[PDB]
């Protein structure tokens, strides 16, 4: 009972926005500092200004930062009868208030609110410690690039604080960190200095594994470096970000576009590669990329961009109809056959293979081939008939989620051609049949019509 | 407590399949007879044979029938700590046992199990009382058509028992009912007798409102009666059942088919009418029926069955493309325009109107009209772009069931033509945009891909 009396107090203090009283006492009985947020997140955010202002101190408001955990201490350590990420909301919201009130007094704390994010923003923290090199000192009123290094050192690995210096490119800043911490690193700098401005920065970023940026340099230190650069891209997969670098219509932006074709190819994402080849004017490549997947619409555009003869098109049409057949895209294969090669007969058989009765039939009359009705169309209907019945045992008796309400359309369609051809018996059979096996599904769909009043 | 002791007994008797003990006692304290089924339906059905056999009596097993209600007396009157319709299961199951054991002893009861169904089968009951006229008497061992009328009279309205006599067509049976019950009905019979066999039965069925059967007669009493008959059909809507009457290829089956066309027309079910006209060889009618709805596939078949000129087809194609446009079926309207009238330009604009970018574009190259890309295609893409963004505020902020996962396809499709045309900015914009407004929907879909690695 000795303890619960204190925590009571603290919960009432934080309730009356008295953060100092609460905090001063928490720190003296070593109670965890998260309480003062976790006790009520919606209130603490929305009163950050009056929080910051009550612990003016920078030791105190940094001691809060180090102690701040992702987890709610109200669930576990101090049991009690948001927007998103906690560490981030608090580091952000707190920093915006410190930014406003006095960026110069709170420098060391604003840096700490970058280092402590769920993904420490050390890139940003060092662009800030760099600016402290220029425009300093303005009296002991501000903080020097060295007073901040002493402090950051307690919070950031030394190998990681050094690796990030180099990121800024400012060498005096880079020395500052090695000397005010961990002289067999002087070889790197002393050869680095002897590189031209642009290629020096490339080597630094390729070394820090920052490839997207390291390309942003090699693109500037000359055209005899384009091959060394093209390599990086090829196998760091920097295709997207390298295109925005060189001007379009450049013979350099051209090679990067082809290599992106070739990489997309070798990755079995064939359609994107066909679109890239086709944009950068590589028609012969885009045609065999569009062929390998079943994109005939595009395939025929690229083919016109190459001026195929009426025959070379007939030949192409066939090749595609094959690729589409082996992708079970029968209706599509038929429509490339009747468009490109005027193969009336093959098209009609493929339409029937994909249960396109009405279109299978339009073609028959468009060509005086009424003989096929007997040979192929009526037999193909009657056989589908059976495969549709046999499927309503197979899927009725033998039955989680049954979307057999999407052959709702397909039955509608075959019912009409059944009636047109005097097959009433099997018509009424399927009508009745599909009806029951469709309502006989109510336990614990849509209103779209497929019936034929004619049966 | 005086009562619950008895009901206890009865529940234990019915439990030990002792129906007689139970029943004998139920009838003496006027307990409701439903108890002996409602106490356990799954058991009583499955022991009907031993039930029937224990009340051999026919008074007793008829007294059960009259007392049998649809409702469970176990829920209400006698509270207790199936397949379908109760009255029907019991009347059926009980009748099948009485049929087997001795159709002649149980005649009066088998008739009662027809009269008591949820929809009393009086048609069937009278075909049975008719058969008792022929093959009688075979001693007092059976029941005469008159001994059954005395009994049925207690159970069936007299006007309804008479109306059904006439249904059997046997006049001696018909007299039997009027005399052994309610002589100013003799005019009907005495003129009815003077009709030929077939037309006499027509008049009886038209009088009993049994039209489907009354047509089955008029179709036989001559060809000068076809007009009187055709009328009945027209306005009793007996089109389906009248077709199975006359032989196909009959000029009588022809007129019934047209009138069914005309009736389907006047009912705004235009597609069925177009199929009927088209089956019975009424092409000119089926063409304007297929036109009025948007069925161009069929429309073009019927048109070939009439040998339209190359021009009369161009003209038809246009007419359909209009009907399809006013049914917002843009892609279809375009495909009738490029097929029937070779209107390249109109088709391309309509495809764009229905967001068929890839097919809109195939056409452009199939005709050297690259100028349209500028004038019409690129502008139409960019505008869709906006209507797709503006729709992701309109449908994201302003939001039960949101199937905005079916424009999943349509975005995929427009993304590719965006990239082909150097519109990366609006590409990445829509990619990013649609992505969030698609995941930002998780609270309390599919895995189909629409992304472009190229953005």
């Amino acid at each position: 009972h000795h303890r619960a009396l204190v925590l009571a107090q603290i919960r009432k203090w934080l309730d009356k926005l008295m953060f100092k009283e609460a905090f001063e006492c928490m720190r003296k009985l070593r109670i965890n500092l998260n309480l003062i947020y976790d006790h009520n997140p919606k209130v603490f955010l929305g009163n950050v200004e009056t929080f910051i202002k009550q612990i003016d101190s920078v030791n105190h408001i940094n001691l809060f930062f180090t102690e701040l955990k992702e987890e709610d201490v109200t669930k576990t350590m101090y049991p009690a009868p948001p927007d998103g990420n906690k560490i981030d909301l608090v580091c952000d919201a707190m920093r915006a208030v410190m930014e406003s009130i006095n960026p110069h007094k709170y420098c060391l704390s604003i840096l700490t609110s970058h280092v402590k994010k769920t993904t420490p923003e050390l890139e940003i923290v060092l662009q800030k410690v760099h600016e402290l090199q220029g425009n300093a000192p303005s009296d002991p009123d501000a903080v020097s690039a060295e007073e901040a290094l002493k402090y950051l050192l307690h919070l950031v690995d030394v190998n990681e604080l050094y690796d990030h210096s180099l990121g800024t490119y400012d060498f005096d800043l880079v020395l500052m960190v090695a000397e005010k911490s961990q002289k067999e690193y002087l070889p790197f700098l002393n050869t680095l200095k002897k590189m031209e401005t642009n290629y020096q920065r490339f080597t630094i970023d390729k070394y820090l594994k920052r490839y997207e940026k390291a390309i942003g340099h090699l693109s500037k230190c000359g055209p005899e470096y384009f091959p060394e650069c093209l390599n990086l891209i090829k196998d760091k997969n920097l295709y997207n970000e390298a295109l925005k670098l060189y001007s379009p219509s450049s013979q350099q932006y051209q090679d990067i576009s082809i290599a992106y074709g070739e990489h997309l190819m070798q990755e079995h994402m064939y359609e994107p590669a066909g679109l890239m080849f086709a944009r950068c004017g590589a028609h012969e490549k885009a045609l065999s990329a569009f062929l390998t997947c079943g994109n005939w619409k595009q395939a025929l555009c690229v083919a016109a961009q190459l001026n195929f003869t009426k025959d070379q098109l007939v030949g192409l049409g066939r090749t595609l109809a094959g690729k589409l057949v082996e992708q079970r895209k029968h209706i599509d294969a038929a429509m490339v056959l009747e468009e490109c090669a005027q193969d009336y007969e093959e098209a009609v058989l493929l339409l029937l293979e994909g249960a396109a009765w009405e279109e299978a039939l339009r073609l028959v009359y468009k060509y005086n081939r009424l003989d096929i009705i007997e040979t192929n169309v009526k037999p193909s209907i009657l056989e589908a008939q059976k495969n549709y019945m046999a499927f309503l045992d197979s899927q009725t008796a033998t039955f989680v989620v049954q979307n057999t309400e999407n052959l709702k359309d397909e039955v509608y369609h075959i019912l009409k051609v059944l009636f047109l051809f005097e097959f009433d018996e099997q018509g009424r059979e399927l009508q009745k049949a599909f009806e029951d096996t469709l309502q006989l599904m109510e336990r614990s769909n849509r209103r779209t019509q497929w019936k034929l009043s004619l049966l």
